[PDB]
């Protein structure tokens, strides 16, 4: 049921998707790294993973084949299937000039080395525009996936390059759900047309997706709630918590549900609703 | 010469890692663990080693079974390298889960691309499968999360680094590692599956070996210091008298060993350093 | 520029193979060095990891010249120098394990080699490295890293320069003040030869030294005689980059924004000029 993605292909006048050659269970067809522009110089949006020979033959390709090169790098998030073809393009994508490396900073502010440790990022910051011949990109800062995670918008399309926020197909992962659920509800406002995702393929109804990502986590959430606000007098543990909010789900996804049941929680606590305390197996209980 | 896959057990497969160095000895020993279509699977070898992935499908294939989890003895890459790798090509229906013991002190440990994260164990957890209880051991010494595993079923202990089939194995702290050895030694296993090297069948002989090669030397250093408790000794000095019969090639690994024996005596307040720019070591009393 | 071949004897005592990692940061490749004039030499860099054709090149070298490994010596933690650690000692058979030697980062971290069971070997600014038929001593040129070493051939009077000075071009830096003092240092050695980290020999060092700091002095006068001329004006980054570097293309932007605050931090170092706490601007003192 999965799309059969191309390596290299043109999605619109300004558009050229090149896949990582990275399938993979979080990568899905592969990093979907893009080339933006309509110039003989383009911006070049992730990198895809380290030492992939294959992304570098398709790279090449795509440049030949529209007559291109590239302007800057910009990632959207440190995951090394994002960040970590960086060296390997500089080494190996000939140039007359090195090349700039575009990033959001991590939060809090880390050491990022690129490649063997003489390259640096050039940090950017919320609402940063990047210009090309035929391309204007506005930095959205979207935190939830990852600390430092830039979305992009393409003000010409009004598209969204979303990175890992918003996959072309399934869901995605995050650190932090308060965050995520704030930067969804803040690409919801762009009211973009198109989302080019870091994986899987092009997303035509941006509106309904992005919708469809809020409501999958709401609805656990609520559920969740009315457990808490329900037995108001109970003091409930992790493992008290997943045998009963995830009734549904096999033994063999037991440290998964584990897994979304803390990240659940820890919007909820962080939002006041619900609040722990110091027990060794920690305990949760509906406050007020 | 170790064979890349072979049964050592009803309940016991080892996996070569296919990295041999001077550290690993013949490679890494990866350990299918369980009787039932889907194992635990203890080590991963190195990163980006195609070979291990190859030896790993035989293995699943030839035994038909699958990984349930992946449990890793410590940090150190010859150990947790490949767990990307086995993520990507051993395909599955679900994501594999990744048990570890945490650092000391905590720290933030990335796995692949970042995505996939560690979870954590505590001394004392219980790692089941069909056929097979785990208990989490943590031995420290080697490493400051250093895990082996007691196989209840067959009292048989997957040592990691913590003891090697064959040869010693370096640790960070002399202190914690004794202390781990003497653990060891108490739960009185039958057989050990080390992380390097092959099968120990005599445990008892093994641990003890290896504790009478650190006590031969801080016994050593000891006497040293008591008989001469009026006398301040420096590194250089002490390198000379107590490795005496050791090539000057290996002066470097020496002086990395008398530093190790000195904080474990410091620790337990034998000996006391001072603050001269060449410090100087003295016996308590 | 010069096409160096891989395996090379440069002197009586120093041989050189490329690291066989061209590129745009290494140029033709790594230069790394066999020191020495016996069967048992010092190693000097070990290029990239993962580069299989440099291991070849280097077993060439070693059953050519019939010598071996003595021990291995970094002069900085940039990949490109410290990265074949791991390959050099898994591929390179030994009785012994690699002594690898290194000067510390500072502030100090934590330096992991290969899987993490090696470690390095730390020296000091003035140390000395001894061989059969060589004798190198250890100095530290902080500026292109915190932790850059350089060593002096006291039988050629030879500078291995690292990536402070280069055989083709120009280098990078983390701190132009210490850069400068370290370039000035290596002026008073008075070095006949210059070994660098990438490109060919430098058989002129004084030329080549008084070259590398001439570089640097114009563009600092260009900026202090900017500073010093408007001294009742303050400048921000953007407002320097557009007068200062008016001879470079706004395809550069980023690297010339770089280098001025690269100068703009020495020079506050030296008390020069000074920097406002506004959300920044730059004035002369
Ligand atoms: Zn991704
Ligand atoms: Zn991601
Ligand atoms: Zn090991
Ligand atoms: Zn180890
Ligand atoms: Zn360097
Ligand atoms: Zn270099």
């Amino acid at each position: 049921m999965a799309a059969v993605l191309q390596r290299v292909e043109r999605l619109s006048n300004r558009v050229v998707r090149v896949l990582g050659c990275n399938p993979g269970p979080m990568t899905l067809q592969g990093t979907n790294t893009y080339l933006v522009g309509t110039g003989p110089r383009r911006i070049l949006i992730d990198t895809g993973e380290p030492a992939i020979p294959e992304y570098i033959s398709c790279l090449k390709q795509a440049l030949t084949e529209f007559n291109t090169a590239i302007q800057e790098i910009v990632v959207t998030h440190w995951h090394r299937d994002h960040s970590g073809g960086i060296g390997d393009i500089c080494k190996s994508i000939n140039n007359d000039t090195t090349y700039c490396i575009k990033k959001l900073p991590r939060n809090p502010q880390r050491e990022e080395i690129i490649g063997n440790g003489e390259q640096q990022y050039v940090y950017l910051k919320d609402g940063d525009v990047i210009k090309t011949e035929g391309a204007t990109l506005r930095v959205l800062y979207t935190p939830g996936h990852t600390d430092d995670h830039m979305a992009l918008l393409l003000e010409e399309e009004n598209a969204i390059f979303s990175g890992d926020c918003i996959l072309g197909e399934g869901t995605t992962v995050f650190e932090d759900l308060y965050d995520y659920m704030n930067s969804l509800k803040e690409l919801l406002k762009i009211k973009a047309d198109i989302i080019y995702p870091g994986h899987g393929p092009v997303i035509h109804n941006a509106e309904a997706k992005i919708q469809q990502y809020i409501s999958h986590r709401n609805i656990r959430e609520q559920q969740i709630l009315t457990l808490f606000r329900e037995n108001f007098e109970k003091s409930f543990t992790v493992m008290e918590l997943v045998k009963i909010i995830y009734k549904n789900t096999p033994e063999n996804l037991h440290e998964m549900a584990k897994h979304n049941l803390l990240l659940h929680l820890k919007k909820l606590e962080k939002e006041g609703k619900i609040f722990s305390n110091t027990d060794p197996d920690k305990k949760w209980k509906a406050h007020l």
